[PDB]
């Protein structure tokens, strides 16, 4: 993390063993590239340097598969950085290794200039885990997830909000998806229930309906 | 959280990583929408700026289909809420941006001016779980609960007062519930049981009689 | 938790997430009635105003059964404490909401006039959970308690004990039971191989002796 | 613990919550009499007043079995030592009461009086739960021990070498026992695959050579 | 730890509580030869005395097996190291007792004259888990992995990364194998899967294009 000295000077203390148990325990109990370790990191990156966002994500637990992908996709995302900002005629600018903080020295990383660079590459690391989890498909094609047999609708409601929300594509699209997959990737069972329940508004129901109907008696 | 400086100063530091930790285990083990979530929240949210309530919701594990049906409950308090202040004809007031901190910055939250503002967050937060739950009947129609086969009584009775509590009823109503379903969902080998050891005021007993003998000798 | 003031002055602090954590894992591991919830929070209750004491109790998780039993026995003693200290005729005395903290605000309960109320009312609690988890009979009727089949020896020892343990009765009693039930409620593997083993003190052998002989070769 | 104050001035303050929550984990995953938590305690019991050492080991969650034969452990140790050492003829001298901090108020046993107190205290503790695991054979026979049916070699090494080690004997007995067992309790699966691969020193074999062979290819 | 007093004087603290549950709990859930403890102890190990790093190891729970393996080889190691640096002829030079920290008193570790001792002791260890997780075969040998029946490929790729990570071999070997095994190894349900969308690419493809493929439709 980045130390704020009373007198402005900024000096960099390890991550506090506290702060890794949290994202680590998400780690193992939800994705690498979960979105619930993509926010936690994001709560606590704002006072980390650049080498730490990488260091923290590279420590934490999870499959040596998911650490490949986004290892390849953060270096992708570097890479376009670069085509875009080519060196600086007049000025420092930002490197590629600037940006991912490699070749500088741990307590120059908490140093002011390179302010830019830890939200720079905070960017990218949660650009990556998004990436990563959509191509994952951990969250699965969403209409191609349906209700598991004697399952709860709310756990395909978990599943089916989860690929819907994952899956890039305006909001307008994700409540349409929303509205008609709930009952048509839905189990007979919670099917006949909602379709008499809800009756001919069952494409133009919320998720509450559906989920105060079959769920409940 | 809130910090007051000596000087009455009020500023923002991040909700501390071992608070996260016990509000998350909480909500892994029981459900978002748990009474027991429901508490621990309010038992640490007096600190807490209007924002932070609203975040330590979003990051706190638990499906997005309770994220869904909590964020929709929220903005629906909201509503209620803004119909019922017209917006402030002499003064600031609180509009819905303002209680749920949403274009205020971080340490403006702090600042004494939302004192009101973090009450109420915390309050439609603490509505809305209370609302979801009942909904999500993870407690059930509470005469619908009765004990499962080879199931020690107290399990039994602990879904049971869970959904007697859970309905929105009077005490006396609850009482009634509490005391005559006790026997009547009850299973047959507790049931009997019962119906021997308590004799005609199987009706009339309490849960502590009805405990006291099923599940001992 | 109370602070003592350098200058003597009492205030209250919100127990420390971590002191919650410990005590709720012993509540989901143990019972909240278990004997080693007893102990840690009379480890920890020494400098808890006496509302602490009641809320961390509501707090930590456990099944609404044990919740209510507690609920409806704390009552039961404070009644009792009630008859035997009519209102005070001279002095404030101390009245069930004073001992339960019920009505005063929470910096007033830190203040050293309550002292006596914050013991009385851990007193009441550690009383509380005693009465219930024998109620329970988590350790179950004393003789009752036999061999699992396939069972080590040391666990029919660990229930046993505890029931031993939970019955209250004079020591020598339970060193009589503890004793003669060993080898009665004992398998017949164990039985067999003790009897052979211990010879004719099966009855006069501590738990050590057989403890050695059936868990071991 | 102990508190050195600048002055030298000796006071106590409770085992912090997180000292308790790693021995307790400790405890519950492994066993409270097990080499594991043996360490633990003496890592950290360097700072603890004898009675601490003897709270942190009631309080540890862990079976009422083992808690009856440490306790019963512990006064077979403290006899032996007070038989040694006659109460003092001249200075107040080590009674069973001092070093077990039974008697004297918890500030006391900070003052540096007791400083040899503390020592002692833990050296028995120390020495009941060695001598309680060995009894407990939970480490088992050692020769007994033999491979599980379809158990990896580690596995079998790693109870072969926990009843190696806790039997007491001196270290050369202890290699026979490693480098001999290993080959002859050693289920035929990877008994087999060592007599091809090690060829005629499958006796004088050490435990690499042997994990180097069955576990991998 | 070692401390650095602001006159530049060094003393040492015990392990915080919290850094010893991290590593245990990484320790329990990965190997103590995992990749994942050695990356933490390395992360946390800059400001650990050498004895520490010797003491944290032997205290994290973990098999008495690698336990075993570690502590041999870790002597191996320094005897490699003694035989390299004779006895220094003028001056105190380092020797394995100084190194591993054996004979000298807690302070003395922080003391600057052994920085360059707990540097050595670190790449030791972290030489020695390195050695052990690759002979554990924990990973087991690159080519013989091959993906379980009904597995995912994510999985398959999980245990096909490690071992191609842990074999000691070049980077380009490393990367032939990681993109020809990925299909040899692969079961035929992927493979076919992966044979039809990836065409004749399945030698030249990357892992993300296989895991982009089989493991979503």
């Amino acid at each position: 993390p980045i130390v704020v000295q009373a007198a402005g000077g900024r000096s960099w203390k390890a991550v506090d063993s506290v702060m890794f148990q949290q994202l680590q325990t998400v780690a193992m109990q939800h994705g690498l590239v979960s979105e619930d370790f993509e926010r936690q990191l994001a709560y606590y990156a704002t006072t980390w340097t650049s080498k730490d966002i990488l260091e923290v994500l590279a420590m934490m637990p999870g499959n040596r598969a998911q650490k490949e992908l986004i290892q390849g996709k953060l270096n992708e995302e570097a890479e376009r950085w670069r085509r875009n900002n080519p060196p600086p005629p007049a000025g420092g600018g930002l490197t590629v290794d600037q940006i991912m903080g490699v070749g500088q020295t741990n307590q120059a990383a908490a140093q002011a200039n390179m302010d830019q660079a830890r939200q720079i590459c905070l960017q990218w690391v949660i650009n990556a885990l998004r990436a990563v989890r959509h191509m994952a498909h951990r969250p699965g094609n969403p209409m191609l997830v349906k209700q598991k047999t004697n399952e709860p609708y709310e756990d395909f409601a978990a599943r089916l909000l989860e690929a819907i929300d994952a899956e890039p594509v305006t909001q307008p699209i994700k409540d349409y998806l929303k509205l008609t997959l709930s009952y048509t990737n839905a189990s007979a069972d919670c099917q006949k229930q909602m379709d008499r329940t809800l009756g001919q508004r069952v494409q133009q129901a919320s998720v509450e309906e559906k989920m105060q109907a079959c769920r409940d008696v």
